[PDB]
């Protein structure tokens, strides 16, 4: 909607505001339970094609059950040692194992499909009973099979019985491959029918249930599924589902590209690159930046992204865009001689990097070429335009309608004697390049 | 085939010639579509097995139908603002939606199953029914469903309909668990029959269509599915495929490994690495160079890959192979002192780095140890060996068979004095690296 | 279990001790098989349900016959030019193409479903029969189809035969979308039954056999399937099993933490990271060290790792964590001036830097705030502690029970003069700051 774009031409950057957050803070746990039977011997002679067909998808449920068994028995460098995505999960997974839990979930269940349980460990959760498969195969089906002559009467009950257990082996095989964790969250595991009744029972806000229901593919993007425990008779594991606690404040995305003076033969020339990319939300008296490609997901004009993925940052950091020497936040940027040519496409337009003798352009399908860039650090908004080519490479612009502003201003790396340039800063900033400078400096 | 690959003691690296390119540079579009009734309330009493057998079915068709309504109504730094791959697909989505676009489709392919439409944006699409569901619910079942006592006749119809429905569930369950997007192209997405149909008329040369069809595993692999519209009892959803429009020119691979003194003691030694490994296809006057791993896929001795995942380098590049100090281009390399045991598995043997006390041999399974490798770079190749060690770690080299050569010379990390050599440039250069020795040599 | 765990206040690092490998070292290789009959075109009016039905599931049966056979026609530097982890696979399938080798398959299964089988090319391979598509097809469904009026006599046989193709459509898809190579190894691939039986004829040792069949699911997570060919009545492929040579030596985990002067002003401090953090297993005389994430897979106190993902250093390299300015190992570490505060989640415990105006605490859910860290590099034990808070991001403590130990001592960071301190070393280790300190001071 509403999206506004800024070039600054002095640092080569470009930042996308009109955004507003949606960022996971806290975690909801629910309970999923399906109910078994534990049929083991069946004595019954078969060879019957009926017979023998509804004893292998017999067989099927228990290879699931066994699968399962086997389950239960048993600035980027900042985001290593995060933890644990699913602790909260795997905390009600340790409390459906103690005695007579597993009992408390089942009598809750034994009416309705859908009930609260008060958990042992505080927590309160709301539980689903989504597949009843104990009464159907005690009932409608385990009494012909225990006569030593047995007849099916019709295959009705084969194609019956293969549909009941449909949805076992989908979640069984699903948790096989996965080690007993999965995400995004299937619709075998929660249907698009159960996702809407577990959020609107939860204890969250109006505002917090009307945006996850409105965006159900990105809540089963930021949740997972939990395989826990297979006891008396049920099967249960718990799905964790994301709570926005931060919503509605601004967020901003800041592309960066490399800014190099302009002699065209390679080498002789010093380039400077701020290294702050990625998504910035405002977030508590603070900023949380997302450094990270693929950590936030973008819907119109909302931001959804998990703080688990984040920084804190002083909220001066924005000063970097409108006034890079600034005195309140030390900007950082990379220093190299790497004058490679090369695109970033922003939100409401691109970026372009031209150096040496690279043919960098923009285009128009109807048109042809609408600019061709010069050697340095230029911008092109995305009205008029489709493509943009850099050397041998096709770069398409996004063709969402909003406003653009250009900043003209001096190139800084302009404002650098490159006999005294520290030309090779993995990871510095604005006044660590000063000190640096103002060393080499007195040595002469 | 006819591969061949130089090893060059000098700088310690290696390259694999005797391929040829095919780079993606277009894209395809085609729309693929399945009719669709709009079946709402069916005024039945069940409960008879075999009616409420396909009323669940019928459930499941309804189901898919709403999730995807829920989907419908929403050098490696230099490669990351790339822009969407799916740009192109996009455009022809946003198409659709316009009012009559989707009649105009189906009014093409009332008569029959394959057609050209020229779309109201100037891409002219081929179009593909692919699925009948509407007039089998609407005719041979729906009747069955409208009067208010309803007994099917046969369980024959209930597998009838679950065969017919199966292929929109798998559809729809790809699009949903990958936010209605998907790579690589699924058979449930294009079969086999459709896509070598598609491939067929297709607007390139016999040469191009020989080629995607002799590889249609690689251009699955490539290719995107992306979910579209909903409405008007059709859905339709874009396939995007490759079109290569660079063919048959020379690549060649780049393998490099860290070169240093050989002194057994550790830190006291001084290293030295090309950085410019990976993927180089001659392109247009230039090189398209692939520095990522994964971006490029071999069969026998073609090369595809993605032009979206390159940059263009001057041809001169390839001079840092035969003459790494030439006046031409500025070779890259990165300094340390980091003297840490490796091995780099080439296309037609292996090269080995090794330091200190590490035990680094290649071997024949049947034969013992055919080579012990000394102190620095060394190279090996795969004729009678089948495994390099490495310490505790066994690598396997390839065996195909091809022309190798080694091309000796002096390791170049012998020509730096130690007390003057700048021992942690993360991305510097020849040049660069001598002009940072002659400041110090100054200070003298 | 028996867990232990260290954090060294000077180095700002923490060590968790108390687990036991299992490192991959061998791979075993057996050859699954699935007997196919080439049936071409069936001479049969049709249109009757049952008999267009039983035509379209035996297309679906050509239909991967041909998808299968389009398959057959055709520090972490240090650890990109590796090889490929499937080579004794894809050894095995060279075999197969040998002349009449496959005909030594199906006489060894002719009379037994597990046969082991001498290949021409010495190696002993285990081989499994585990689907009988080809005499399902022509004796019990044939004749049926191979007289010019066909009608099936029952909706069993339609229901019969889906079932039989079920597998091999579900093994067919995992190799389409995945060129034919798939990790983790299937259910479908490989059952439980069959798997358990194949771990218990491998020549291993009983110990081994044991530790396999007790983590089949990690077992699973480590092993390849490989499609191989398709010929003479037969589909096989290698089922590709990793071999634990190194067991039950000591493993520990390093985990790091950036440490720096703590100055509230930003830029103005010196920073000093371990960048040696990862997995550490002792291994004949030296230690495997694997430096990237998700490399290794934790149950209770036993590490599995794969050594291809590894590299081998003196064991020496301990003594980093007890003496990180010891003359026998060179330790390495990095520096910048980049005080942002994160924290570490450790075996037992959490890792906190804090900087700046940052907001770090450690919480209990039903006793409020524990530690509020000061700032600098502290650290706290999972005993009473939930989380862990670091500006605006929720960390989880892991829950496991341990030995804690706080080794007080001075951040070494206080030693170094921050006026001679190169403050963006990429790579480097603790004497090369010297030498390169060294250098400044005689400058003066």
């Amino acid at each position: 909607q509403n999206i506004t774009e800024e070039f600054y031409q002095s640092t080569c950057s470009a930042v996308s505001r009109g955004y507003f957050s949606a960022l996971r803070t806290g975690w909801y746990t629910s309970v999923i339970t399906i109910e078994l039977s534990n049929i083991k011997e069946t004595k019954c002679n078969g060879t019957d094609t009926k017979v023998k067909l509804i004893k292998q998808e017999l067989d099927k449920y228990k290879n699931a059950v066994t699968e399962l068994q086997l389950l239960t028995q048993n600035f980027l460098g900042f985001l290593l040692g995060v933890g644990s995505a699913i602790a909260s999960g795997i905390a009600v997974c340790k409390v459906l194992h103690l005695e007579g839990e597993v009992n408390k979930i089942k009598n809750a269940l034994l009416s309705t499909n859908k009930a609260v349980v008060s958990l042992s460990n505080g927590v309160s959760v709301l539980t689903f009973k989504v597949l009843d498969l104990k009464s159907y195969i005690n009932n409608q089906l385990l009494p012909i099979l225990n006569q030593q002559s047995c007849r099916i009467s019709n295959i009705e009950t084969v194609i019956e019985f293969q549909q009941k257990n449909s949805r076992l082996l989908e979640i069984t095989r699903e948790f096989s491959v996965n080690a007993g964790v999965t995400t995004p969250l299937s619709t075998y595991m929660l249907t698009n029918s159960e996702l809407l009744s577990l959020i609107n029972d939860m204890p969250i806000t109006n505002d917090q249930k009307k945006l996850m229901s409105s965006n159900v593919q990105i809540v089963r993007q930021q949740s997972y599924s939990i395989m826990c425990i297979i006891k008396e008779e049920v099967l249960a594991y718990v799905v964790q589902l994301p709570i926005y606690g931060v919503i509605d404040t601004p967020c901003w995305k800041l592309h960066t590209s490399p800014l190099c003076t302009t002699n065209i033969k390679e080498g002789s020339n010093i380039c400077l690159t701020r290294t702050d990319r990625g998504w910035y939300c405002d977030n508590a008296g603070s900023v949380s930046f997302f450094p990270q490609a693929d950590t936030c997901k973008v819907q119109s004009n909302r931001v959804f992204c998990d703080t688990m993925n984040s920084l804190t940052l002083p909220s001066e950091v924005s000063l970097c865009n409108t006034d890079i020497f600034n005195s309140k936040y030390d900007c950082k940027i990379m220093t190299s001689k790497t004058d490679i040519s090369s695109s970033v496409i922003t939100s409401l337009g691109a970026i372009v990097s031209c150096y040496g003798k690279t043919k960098c352009t923009a285009s128009n399908k109807n048109r042809g070429i609408i600019k061709t860039f010069s050697n340095g650090c230029d911008y092109v908004s995305n009205k008029g335009v489709d493509t943009v080519s850099v050397g041998n490479t096709l770069y398409y612009v996004n063709k969402l309608e909003g406003k653009n502003l250009y900043v003209k201003g001096e190139p800084i790396i302009n404002y650098y004697d490159p006999l005294v340039f520290p030309s090779d800063e993995f990871d510095a900033s604005i006044s660590q390049v000063n000190e640096k400078i103002n060393q080499s400096l007195a040595f002469i």
